[PDB]
């Protein structure tokens, strides 16, 4: 489905990036005005996108936030790692997140993790 949502995060990023590079060219000495307002525009851009990303921190993501409040869960031993195929099917579709992947690096995971609504 793709959703195109990723294009929007790229957009607001390009906005702030262009602003701080614009303030790279602008010194606080030569632009004790233009640089200062751009600091304000920045300050509010942040405050906004962080008000948004506090909604999206308290509720980190949809899936993520529910993975955190899951009933039956763990980080999977090498024993059930070798048996991933019999592991995931018995649970009736388990949810498994890898540590070295970005999602696992960000949520803090140093081990292969699993999660479900069903026992395992």
């Amino acid at each position: 489905m793709k959703e195109v949502e990723k294009n929007e995060i790229k957009r607001l990023s390009d906005r702030l990036d262009a602003i701080r590079h614009q303030q790279a060219d602008l010194s606080l000495v030569e632009a004790a005005d233009k640089y200062a307002e751009l600091e304000k525009e920045k300050a509010t851009l942040e405050a906004e996108i962080a008000r948004l990303r506090e909604v999206h921190s308290q509720k980190l993501s949809k899936e993520a936030q529910k993975l955190m409040k899951m009933p039956f869960q763990r980080a999977i031993t090498k024993k059930e790692q070798a048996d991933m195929g019999k592991l995931k099917k018995s649970v009736r579709g388990l949810v498994v997140v890898h540590p070295m992947t970005a999602l696992g690096r960000e949520m803090g995971l140093e081990e292969m993790t699993g999660f479900s609504k069903t026992t395992f």
